[PDB]
């Protein structure tokens, strides 16, 4: 009765040198990310609505002119809604499918719903539209180390459909993607043939990101079972940071910092911890001050924060790939 489902407890990256660093901060670009990936993303995309048609086109598009091996499912189902019965779409984009283990990195990609307002239409830039661009930029700018993978160990990403609620959060209304996937995939054998193992079994770790791209966030480390990854990511930041790899940044302002938090938010995580997969949730405390309003969009984004947390994300995941 193989173990394989423990070596995530075991794992330890394979630490980048400085020459790899500066190699990796100088590989991603937040100007071509920003028009590329964010800008087509800066559209009105609650589920069901012809945004979220245009993004998950954008998105599987972006992903599919990349050199690496990606396997793109779009997860489509139904489910009671204040409003009905309504579909939705998760988007997952998968390195090496029958790979027994897989780091998993996911945002939403929908967006809240709210009648339009004074001609203002919500696009949640940080929530999560920048979280998109920053995991499509990822798979960009990691293109020819990802395509090597061609430690039964490998990447896939979750783009979530309905993260959000169609009211205000309820237990009911909420986390649609996530909560149908979480299921689908603990009721899904894996690796294919396998008798007694799911899934869920093979997630490493879901990073989760979501409400980036304000000024000064501070995520805090906030599950024991995988606080030693969210010391790396401060372990990162701090080389990066004395390297002179980041932009506009201080230690005394870092991003990652000491601190737990343990109370219960309510995201896309909830229904993968809930079935034990261990969490690394980047969402930062307090949320940005423009959270659910009309101002969260481009114009209050930061740019060099948002370039920081890509190269400091990137770093993680060639880390924790050895690669
Ligand atoms: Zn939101």
């Amino acid at each position: 009765a193989s173990a394989w489902p423990e070596e995530k407890n075991y794992h330890q990256p394979a630490i980048l040198n400085s020459s790899a660093l500066r190699q990796i901060a100088e590989g991603t670009s937040i100007s071509e990310m920003w028009q590329n990936d964010l800008q087509p993303l800066l559209i009105e995309r609650y589920p069901g609505s012809p945004g979220s048609y245009a993004a998950r086109q954008h998105i599987m598009q972006r992903i599919q002119r990349l050199q690496a091996d990606w396997v793109l499912e779009i997860d489509t189902f139904l489910s009671q809604t204040p409003y009905g019965y309504r579909s939705f779409s998760n988007i997952i984009s998968t390195l090496n499918p029958t790979a027994k283990r897989h780091l998993v990195l996911a945002c939403h990609y929908d967006s809240k719903y709210f009648s339009h307002w004074n001609n203002r239409v919500f696009v949640g830039a940080t929530d999560s539209a920048v979280p998109c661009a920053m995991m499509l930029e990822l798979a960009r700018a990691l293109d020819k180390k990802l395509l090597s993978l061609k430690p039964d160990l490998s990447l896939q990403l979750i783009f979530f459909d309905g993260e959000e609620a169609f009211l205000h959060w309820s237990p009911q209304d909420s986390l649609y993607g996530s909560r149908h996937l979480a299921a689908k995939m603990a009721s899904t054998p894996h690796p294919p043939g396998a008798r007694g193992t799911s899934q869920l079994h093979g997630m490493d770790l879901l990073v989760l990101l979501d409400l980036i791209g304000a000024p000064n966030p501070t995520f805090p480390n906030f599950f024991p079972n995988s606080a030693r990854w969210f010391e790396r990511l401060q372990a990162i930041e701090h080389e990066l940071h004395e390297l002179g790899l980041l932009k506009d940044h201080s230690l005394e302002g870092r991003y990652f910092q000491n601190y737990s938090y343990g109370g219960v938010i309510q995201d896309d995580h909830i229904p993968f911890l809930r079935r034990g997969v261990p969490v690394l949730h980047l969402i930062p405390s307090p949320f940005p001050e423009v959270w659910h309003t009309m101002d969260d969009n481009e114009e209050n984004l930061d740019e060099s924060t948002i370039d920081n947390l890509n190269k400091i994300l990137q770093v993680f995941v060639l880390e924790y790939l050895h690669l």
